[PDB]
């Protein structure tokens, strides 16, 4: 039936979208095709941790993966599963494999918690028809607020077993004269500290978050989405995927919608229909609704960027090996709490961060990921035959934030006198894995695909909201950049079109 918005997703975009639609009065459904994460599993814990994976762990897959960085430790404790609809889904592209989270809250069920302010000239360059003033003076503390950002206390992290990792590499860096930054996080610090002192169930200190945090990390379920139901004018519909979308003969939007098992059984296939669409299923699943619409003929009218500009922020893994004397530590928190910011905008920029690795022995192993600044972009592509839009990147075009990638850490190992690791991604030698992501940004780019709010040009009263507007590249993580461009976009569409 009719609701005066529907919004498609419940991850940032859409979080920050459906408050501030409930705040106004406006009566709003959240189709999400996801889980609502809340019911206690097999072992009484609603996630799996990284040392026990199970179903849960994986949207629709045969078999658990290690983590990116871990196969050569945690490969032991894969197991065949259950297809099910599980909380992490591995996208699978020709020559690229994005991460993303599937569940009520989206991405901010399995992210890393790390909540970080691009660097204003760079916002400036990517975004340069946007006003960074209002960006920077409200709309950025408005997100920082409201998502719950906190700070790691000095003290503790300086002291604590479970931060030796992240000690090491400052150490490392700083003999080739790079400093390191603290950075923000979602996961309550205070909490981590009692997990330390054996005073609260631990989550990030028992090798806990890619596929959930069972305490301690304040998803969108936690945050925005608790204060959207709140209002009273706000519901969320799971396990209902949106797959096409049609305007109406009078100017709203019909959807269709299946309901699904966690099995993945279809139980219905519903009409819904809107005054006000907007679509906050991400990077892939926003652009895929509308290339498919596009080419499908259900959204005639929509523009030749829609499935443009997409790129994967950069995102490069690599590993140090350290010298027998600079052990990371067999206890390290799975929440990092230190990058190296060597960004200054160039095309040699890198901001890096000091990952934890899960394996709970001693590997002498420092894993990093780096934010780099590539200018290759890929295109979704719709395949009428198979009904997805398909992603065209190609592997070489990754060879730029590879080479920046590289320099950076090459003057760390020159200063040390230490190697890359070349076994973590694979038994072919490679260093640096460069056909993942965990950032996808872009697709519908703001200005491009979409007027500077989001409108998706050619029609009315329809929005898009998340990472798809994102010109490729932020230079930091990006989920705060979209809360905060979201809290800009949707007050203005409310003022001016609802
Ligand atoms: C997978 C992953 C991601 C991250 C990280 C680790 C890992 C392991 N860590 S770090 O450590 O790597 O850095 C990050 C971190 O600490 N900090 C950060 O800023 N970003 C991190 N990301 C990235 C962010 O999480 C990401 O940028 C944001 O979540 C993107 O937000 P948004 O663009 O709003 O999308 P979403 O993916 O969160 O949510 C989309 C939702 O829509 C649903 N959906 C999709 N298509 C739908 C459809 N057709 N019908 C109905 N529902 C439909 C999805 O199921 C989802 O819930």
């Amino acid at each position: 039936g009719y609701v005066p918005a529907v919004v498609i997703g419940t991850g940032y975009g859409a979080a920050v979208s459906a408050l501030r639609l409930g705040e106004a009065g406006v009566q709003t459904l959240m189709l999400e095709m996801g889980q609502l994460w809340n019911q206690p599993g097999p072992d009484g814990n609603i996630f799996c941790g990284m040392l026990n994976p199970d179903k849960r762990s994986s949207w629709f897959k045969n078999r658990t993966e290690a983590p990116l960085g871990s196969f050569l430790w945690l490969d032991v404790v894969n197991r065949n599963i259950d297809p099910y609809a599980g909380v992490l889904d591995r996208v699978n592209y020709d020559q690229m494999s994005v991460y993303v989270g599937r569940g009520v809250g989206g991405g901010s069920l399995v992210n890393g918690g790390m909540a970080v302010e691009p660097k204003r000239s760079y916002f400036e360059e990517i975004l340069p028809r946007v006003d960074s003033s209002e960006m920077y003076d409200r709309y950025f503390p408005r997100a920082n607020s409201m998502l719950r950002v906190n700070h790691i206390d000095t003290k503790w992290f300086e002291d604590t077993e479970w931060y030796k990792f992240a000690r090491v590499s400052r150490e490392q860096a700083g003999k080739a004269g790079l400093g390191t930054v603290f950075v923000p996080n979602v996961y309550d610090f205070g909490y981590m500290q009692r997990e330390a002192a054996g005073e609260v169930p631990k989550s990030a200190l028992a090798t806990e978050v890619i596929y959930g945090n069972n305490h301690g990390k304040q998803s969108l379920d936690k945050t925005y989405l608790a204060a959207a139901l709140g209002t009273g004018k706000v519901t969320i519909q799971t396990l209902h995927q949106v797959k096409t979308i049609r305007q109406t003969k009078d100017g709203g939007y019909a959807l269709t919608v299946e309901q699904k098992d966690t099995d993945g059984k279809l139980l219905a296939t519903k009409e819904i229909s809107c005054r006000y669409l907007f679509l906050g299923a991400g990077s892939l699943g926003s652009t895929e609704l509308l290339v498919r619409a596009r080419d499908t003929g259900t959204l005639p009218n929509l523009n030749s960027e829609v499935g443009a500009g997409w790129g994967p922020n950069g995102n490069i893994m690599t590993a140090r090996a350290n010298h027998m004397w600079n052990p990371t530590g067999a206890h390290q928190s799975s929440i990092p709490a230190l990058g190296i910011d060597a960004w200054d905008n160039s095309d040699s920029s890198v901001f890096a961060e000091i990952a934890p690795m899960p394996a709970g022995l001693e590997t002498w192993v420092s894993l990093y990921l780096a934010i780099t600044k590539n200018p290759q972009r890929g295109t979704f592509v719709y395949d009428a035959a198979t009904d997805r839009a398909k992603l065209n990147w190609t592997r070489d075009q990754n060879a730029p934030a590879v080479n920046a990638a590289k320099a950076l850490f090459d003057r760390i190992n020159k200063a040390n006198g230490t190697i890359y690791r070349y076994d973590l991604f694979g038994t072919q030698l490679k260093a640096f894995a460069d056909d993942f992501c965990y950032h996808p940004l872009g697709g519908c780019v703001l200005g491009k695909a979409t007027d500077d709010y989001g409108r998706v040009a050619g029609y009315k009263n329809l929005y898009v909201t998340d990472g798809s507007l994102i010109p490729g590249s932020v230079g930091v993580n990006p989920f705060v950049t979209i809360t905060a461009l979201a809290e800009r976009n949707v007050e203005r569409i409310i003022k001016q079109d609802v």
